[PDB]
């Protein structure tokens, strides 16, 4: 039996047979007051500390969402969907951390994805149980409200301040600081990790003074909060909060009392109008996400960034070769994961004004120009391939690789990555080649489960990256030094060196999509 007391009491684990090892996994214990009635859309509040064990032996509630329910039956997207009751009460936390008891232990935590709309901790691609076994880390993860519940905004009223997922955060974190050391952990010695909204998430806390204490390190796996879809102007901030009152009849004249009133709808009316407080959604819409609060947040984040407000130390940042495609399939005409997709000019366009609401007729000439220049053949694929880059360079790799760059000049080392193997098992077909989201089970370790059905060239792959993560997370350099593996260089600005990650040969090369982000970065936010 293993009870361990922690300041707000005590909380019994759960052993896991883990390749013929064993993980003590404390699955679900609370780290805020439920936000619920009086409390909801307010920062999440302190814990009222308890007597008696509390038994963290199963995952808890997810927090409320919505649902993808575009393809039923299929694994590609259902796997992404939440794992446990949906509740308002889901602020829960969960703990691995290996056996026996480690001595001062690095602590790795996760912070999933899901578009600052969607996503838990219990999804199966984020089970450290893995990574405590063969790295001897502890692994932590939270639940942090999502939606409006997480992110309505009404700009310095604290009944809804914005944010409040990112509070959740927060305070999980404040939780590890105050807690880890009595699970053996290293409160000095923690590293943030996080892919896409939990990425960009996992940037903001670089940018937030009240978090600059609770880690050492981080790691930002497709996402920065400086990607178009990452925070929400103030402006839209309101006329979304306003067109949700509206939606739920609670419009008012004092804006408490339209809180007051949100208050007593019950979470299904609210997640229901979510999707219309926006005229045009694209497939990639954040409806409700991070803003200035004045609070979180302080500044503009593109400010902060550039005039060097943020927090040193190094950070390790990646993408994934075919980050765009994932999206196409939700809306983008002639497009499919049931056939391959090739698509014609006139639906590349129409495609464009799918992802670009509005957008000039000049701002899309202008990405088409960039992107079909066909060199050459021709190449039926080539419509269907250029708008998935359209997707992912935008949205993904330039912003990923404009942050490092910038984080990079003021002093800091930083390592990227760039992720180009498909997973033998992805369910999704061929053409959408190395999605979104499909390099988590590499860093999580499942390959490394020989029971699983990967290849033998996918767990060694998975092995050397959890390795590099590890010594990341450790020592701030994500070498792995026993192999005889290549040297991962540091991203200077001027070289702009980046390693790639593939189960042949891994290089080292220079400059990613350098002419594409240069339309991106330096063009397109003209337009
Ligand atoms: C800011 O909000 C207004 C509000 O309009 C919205 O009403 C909500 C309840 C919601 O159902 C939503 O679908 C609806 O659009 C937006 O004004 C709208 O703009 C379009 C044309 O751009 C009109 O045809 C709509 O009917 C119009 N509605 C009203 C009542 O004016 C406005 O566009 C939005 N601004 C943005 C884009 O941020
Ligand atoms: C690949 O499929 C797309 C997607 O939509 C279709 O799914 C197919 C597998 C098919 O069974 C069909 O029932 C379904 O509509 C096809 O795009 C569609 O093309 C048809 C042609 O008449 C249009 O009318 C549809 O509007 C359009 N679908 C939408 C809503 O986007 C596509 O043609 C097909 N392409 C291939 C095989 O290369
Ligand atoms: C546990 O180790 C503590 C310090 O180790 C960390 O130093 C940090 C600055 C950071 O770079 C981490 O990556 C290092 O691991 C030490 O001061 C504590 O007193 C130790 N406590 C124990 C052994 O219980
Ligand atoms: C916690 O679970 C254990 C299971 O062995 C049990 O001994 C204890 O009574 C439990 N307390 C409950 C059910 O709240
Ligand atoms: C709006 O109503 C709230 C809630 O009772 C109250 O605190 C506030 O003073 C009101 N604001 C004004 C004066 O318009
Ligand atoms: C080193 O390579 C060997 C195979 O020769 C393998 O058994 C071991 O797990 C590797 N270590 C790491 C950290 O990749
Ligand atoms: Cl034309
Ligand atoms: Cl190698
Ligand atoms: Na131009």
């Amino acid at each position: 039996d293993i009870i361990i007391a922690t300041k707000n009491g005590k909380v019994r684990g759960m052993q896991l047979t883990v390749f013929g090892g064993t993980v003590t996994a404390f699955l679900g214990i609370p780290y805020a007051q439920p936000p619920l009635g009086r409390l909801r859309f307010k920062k999440p509040q302190s814990l009222t500390k308890w007597s008696d064990i509390w038994n963290a032996t199963k995952y808890a509630n997810s927090c409320c969402q919505n649902i993808d329910q575009s393809f039923p039956g299929f694994h590609g997207s259902e796997m992404w969907n939440p794992n446990t009751d949906l509740s308002e009460d889901c602020l829960y936390l969960n703990v691995w951390i290996p056996a026996p008891k480690p001595k001062n232990a690095t602590v790795l935590i996760w912070i999933y994805g899901g578009g600052f709309q969607t996503g838990t901790s219990s999804l199966h691609v984020y089970d450290g149980k893995f990574l405590a076994r063969v790295e001897r880390v502890i692994v932590v993860s939270m639940n942090y409200r999502v939606g409006a519940l997480g992110f309505l905004a009404l700009p310095g009223n604290p009944e809804a301040p914005g944010n409040m997922g990112l509070f959740d955060q927060q305070l999980a974190l404040q939780w590890v600081q105050k807690n880890i050391a009595a699970f053996g952990g290293n409160p000095k010695s923690v590293t943030l990790f996080g892919e896409s909204a939990g990425a960009a998430s996992v940037s903001l806390h670089l940018l937030s003074p009240g978090s600059h204490s609770l880690f050492t390190r981080a790691i930002l796996q497709s996402g920065s909060f400086n990607a178009p879809w990452a925070v929400t102007s103030l402006y839209e901030a309101r006329n979304r909060t306003l067109n949700l009152a509206k939606l739920t009849g609670c419009s008012r004249e004092n804006e408490t009392e339209i809180i007051k009133c949100l208050r007593n709808k019950d979470p299904q009316e609210i997640l229901l109008n979510e999707a219309f407080v926006v005229p045009y959604g694209t497939p990639l819409s954040v409806n409700f996400g991070p803003t200035v609060d004045g609070d979180f947040l302080t500044d503009m984040p593109d400010i902060l960034l550039e005039l060097g407000q943020f927090k040193k130390t190094q950070i390790l940042v990646g993408v994934n070769k075919d980050e765009g495609t994932a999206f196409l399939v939700y809306g983008a005409p002639g497009f499919s994961k049931d056939n391959n997709s090739i698509i014609t000019r006139k639906e590349f366009q129409e495609g464009l004004k799918i992802f670009f609401p509005g957008v000039s007729e000049f701002g899309k000439e202008s990405i088409l120009f960039h992107y079909t220049d066909w060199v050459d053949d021709q190449r039926p694929e080539n419509y269907r391939e250029a708008l998935g880059d359209v997707v992912g360079d935008y949205n993904f790799i330039c912003p990923a690789l404009e942050f490092t760059k910038k984080f990079s000049e003021w002093g800091n080392n930083a390592f990227f990555y760039y992720f180009e193997h498909r997973s033998s098992k992805l369910p999704w077909p061929e053409w959408m080649g190395v999605m979104h989201g499909y390099e988590i089970e590499f860093v999580f370790g499942l390959p490394l489960e020989r029971r699983d059905q990967y290849t033998k060239a996918e767990e060694i792959l998975s092995r050397s990256i959890v390795k590099r993560w590890a010594n990341f997370a450790k020592y701030g350099n994500p070498q792995e030094t026993q192999n005889q593996s290549t040297s991962w260089p540091v991203f200077k600005s001027t070289e702009q060196k980046y390693l790639t990650l593939n189960t042949e040969s891994t290089r080292i090369m220079t400059k990613l999509r350098a002419q594409q982000c240069r339309f991106w970065t330096s063009f397109f936010p003209k337009v």
